[PDB]
């Protein structure tokens, strides 16, 4: 697909078994999902962006299905007010930024 | 332009005389700088990031040169750790994301 910008970039993604909508978001280095249940050793980890820094739980090899093409990668689980999709999964689906 | 996202988006961008690295961020509605002093006037403003609502101050109709590109927008100047360049201004470069 072809997505402007007039409004956000969110997609439907399948993570844990669960559907959710989360932001396609080039400025972020990792992807960040709200507090869920998932399974599997993590490892606490500290993030940082505008409210300053937030603690998470990183996951490793996690399997995401995003607009049903399925990627894995480093997933980051945490206090965050909306489901991240970062640049470590978004290169996997071969998204570029156009202009 | 098209721009793979193996690595951060950084462009550098002309704004209130000055040069500066910033980040092509889809997932901020809004451009946001550090610190800075914009030509004009502005107003008191909340917005929230990945930490929490933080007070940033707005300028309205700050012209800026993007890649070769001059646009004109609102710009939010407050606690962010990077420079970073919202969906208000990427519409104004004709920015998509594409699969
Ligand atoms: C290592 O992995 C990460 C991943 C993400 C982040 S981050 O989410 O903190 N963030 C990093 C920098 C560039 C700030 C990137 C996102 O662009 C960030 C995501 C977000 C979106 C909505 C709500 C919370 C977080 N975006 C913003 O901080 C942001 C930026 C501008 C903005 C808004 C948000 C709106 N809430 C109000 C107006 O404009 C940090 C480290």
């Amino acid at each position: 697909p072809q997505i402007t910008l007039w409004q956000r970039p969110i997609v439907t993604i399948k993570v844990g078994g669960q559907l959710k909508e989360a932001l396609l978001d080039t400025g972020a280095d990792d992807t960040v999902l709200e507090d869920m249940e998932l399974p599997g050793r993590w490892k606490p980890r500290m993030i940082g962006g505008i409210g300053g820094f937030v603690k998470v739980r990183q996951y490793d090899q996690i399997p995401i299905e995003i607009c049903g093409h399925k990627v894995i990668g480093t997933v980051l689980v945490g206090p965050t007010p909306t489901n991240i999709i970062g640049r470590n999964l978004m290169t996997q689906l071969g998204c570029t930024l156009n202009f």
